[PDB]
């Protein structure tokens, strides 16, 4: 018999979930900090109110708020570095997000840069950030107290240590985190999320499911992730359709949430694999491409490379993942079962709009080296993770099938 | 459709998994003291050898050590107070736990007294448990950091906050504890759990059935501790009586142990019920009385008062436990369902040998009124979290029934 090792490391937690909990954003900001920078995407949060609500509860808490709106899509060095500049020329101690993955890794930067900062600066996120062998720079407890609540039920982020941010002169696309950027309070808000329209219900539905399915097949043994990571996907192929359908189905909204929780802790616990050390890569080099659809449309591909190179271990988790998507009834741990799980997703991806070739969001055949270099130097631990070796030239492979 | 509503909280964990892992008892201890007191019992770890490995890996950690083995069963009131005193004496500035729940839970008590007392003490652990509406002593960040190295797969107190301790003046057990006192580091070492005895391993394990198969009916919604709790009692079902007949079966030791893992972040995150608070007091009044034994002697009463007096959402969290017992097959929302519950309880408890009346095990019938206050004064959560109402003599009509 094959001992069991391993070591589970997940930072303190504390999760406010259900609708109209954004009311308590403002007490639980003010037991970190008397000064905030609130840090938001450009329009959707105050066209639908919950800017101005958040602002209210914050100063009603008696926190005085400095409100950064400039986060797009897809986090850049230059953002982070310039809310951090914002935060130091304030005077500002603790990070409040209101927002999705972008908002509250943009937070989590804004909190490790000010928090390591001198006193104009002399630091910037890049510092922190994967790169080769690289040397970064530590992250310590001078992070600053970040205050996370998702709009989302996509990332995980507001229960991860990650921030996800790209480089414009290197188009890499890291990640990077530890115990001292996990959030110390996590608001999940149903009025929130069930204002996300179909597509970005979608797209970052399948965030969820990509994480919790990358997250059970991670090399080694990881038993106290995997059951969250599978009722998550069983949230995942029983609610994502309704509530892409019907975004006001409340019971469907809260399945995705909780879902979306159980991927964060998930991650925190496990990690990624070969699928998010690919898709950050084409986000770097096209930055309008949705992370979940990056993952969406390579996902075929790699899930045919891992199981067409795996063992019986890797095969059984594929199983059961293939039962979770309702695509299959008995586990079992031969490259046959293992094979039903790429019929379940399909089956997703189909449900959802999502199985589009690379060449459908714009793509071109020449960036693959470059993309290809990007997985290795910035994504180099999911790389590791994966359970079946990658080549470079495994990776470009994978690259022009799924174009 | 009624919304989704909770808060969860759960402290930092670190946990190191494996055979062996006893190993790094000194490294890892040293990172939070120079000067450790090492809380065991008084016979078994010394008659396996893994004292003197413990002692041996703190030494040659540089951690110097104070040996207190004086924890009998069921831990006292006295000997946490007076493990304290020599914790002060010494000047120890971290406490290490090396046996089953007594020995962790007296370390708890330990690093809370000496972490709050002055020179020479002027607190007891009981000023910080509950007792009627007593206003308790806070638990706060003075607590010694606490390393706990399990050897039972039993009580998951390796990671939960709690420290469970009787007063023999008042006959009391009450739990206690929060973050500040959960362990910083988590030790599960294969090589030691391996060697509970048959009747051991038979008692502990159930104590792993009981804490998640309350955690999933608990009032109110808990979605993250309900996975791991799920999870848990498939591996009971699956692994326990293999453990028990033989108990060098490695994978069947791993799964007990997983098990009892998620027990103990299952019941930080959620709470046990009317069970628990109810054998309480049979070991508050009956020393010599194990935990799970009585855990099991009330069980059936128990499980059928709550599905007597139930509704359809507690009905079909009872019915997801009986199909986790392989007692039925379909999960339903009914009565009917729920009470199969009951059944595979009934088979579980024959599989193991802990069907026995309380008279089989010492308890009389003139106790039961002692008792009775003895639930409510010293477990007054537990009846709160119980998902239906019980009264004084709801709890003393149970233990007639259980006698
Ligand atoms: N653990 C981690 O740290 C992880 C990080 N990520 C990263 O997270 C980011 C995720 O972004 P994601 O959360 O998917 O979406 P984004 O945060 O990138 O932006 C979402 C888009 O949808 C809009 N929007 C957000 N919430 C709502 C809502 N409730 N109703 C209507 N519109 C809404 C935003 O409006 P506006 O423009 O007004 O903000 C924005 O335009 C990516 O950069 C990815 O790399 C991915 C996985 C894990
Ligand atoms: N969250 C919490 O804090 C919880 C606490 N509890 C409490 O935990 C205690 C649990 O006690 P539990 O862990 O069940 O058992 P105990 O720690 O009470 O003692 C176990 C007995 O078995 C012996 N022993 C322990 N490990 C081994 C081993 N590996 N091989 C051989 N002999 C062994 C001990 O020897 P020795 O006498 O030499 O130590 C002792 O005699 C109870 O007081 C209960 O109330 C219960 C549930 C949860
Ligand atoms: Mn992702
Ligand atoms: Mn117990």
């Amino acid at each position: 018999h094959m001992r069991m090792e391993f070591r589970h490391n997940l930072p303190s937690s504390d999760i406010i979930f259900g609708s109209g909990t954004l009311e308590k954003i403002g007490e639980e900001t003010k037991k970190w900090g008397d000064k905030a920078i609130l840090v938001t995407g450009k329009s959707n949060m105050k066209k639908l109110g919950f800017l101005a609500d958040a602002i209210d509860y914050l100063e009603s808490a008696g926190v005085e708020t400095v409100h950064y709106g400039e986060i797009e899509p897809n986090p850049t060095t230059t953002v982070v570095d310039e809310g951090a500049e914002i935060v130091l020329e304030e005077g500002c101690d603790v990070v409040v997000a209101l927002g999705g993955g972008s908002s509250m890794d943009a937070a989590k930067g804004i909190a490790m840069v000010a928090g390591h900062s001198a006193e104009e600066r002399d630091i910037s996120v890049w510092d922190f950030a994967p790169e080769g062998d690289k040397e970064t720079k530590p992250i310590t407890e001078k992070t600053l107290p970040v205050i996370a609540a998702t709009s989302t039920s996509g990332t995980g982020s507001h229960v991860t240590p990650y921030a996800v941010i790209t480089n414009p002169e290197t188009k890499g696309k890291p990640g990077f985190g530890n115990k001292h950027s996990f959030p110390k309070v996590s608001i999940v808000d149903i009025d929130i999320l069930k204002e996300m329209p179909p597509r970005l219900t979608a797209i970052t539905g399948y965030d969820v499911f990509s994480h919790v399915s990358e997250n059970l097949t991670a090399k080694g043994d990881h038993p106290t992730a995997d059951p969250l990571a599978i009722r998550a996907i069983e949230y995942v192929t029983e609610y994502l359709l309704r509530a892409v359908e019907d975004g006001e189905d409340i019971k469907a909204r809260e399945k995705m949430a909780v879902a979306d929780t159980y991927a964060g802790l998930s991650n925190t616990i496990s990690g990624t694999t070969l699928r998010h050390a690919m898709a950050a890569p084409i986000s770097g080099y096209y930055p309008d491409i949705s992370h979940g659809q990056a993952l969406a449309s390579i996902s075929v591909p790699i899930m045919e490379h891992n199981i067409e190179n795996g063992d019986e271990k890797t095969w059984e988790r594929y199983s059961r993942i293939a039962v979770a998507l309702d695509a299959s009834k008995p586990v079992d741990n031969t490259r046959q079962a293992a094979s039903k799980a790429v019929d379940g997703l399909k089956n997703l991806l189909r449900s959802l709009d999502l199985d589009k070739p690379l060449s459908e969001l714009g793509v071109e055949e020449e960036k693959i080296p470059e993309m290809t270099e990007g997985a290795f130097i910035y994504m180099g631990g999911g790389i590791e993770a994966n359970p079946v070796d990658v080549s470079k030239e495994d990776v470009k492979e994978i690259f022009r099938k799924s174009l």
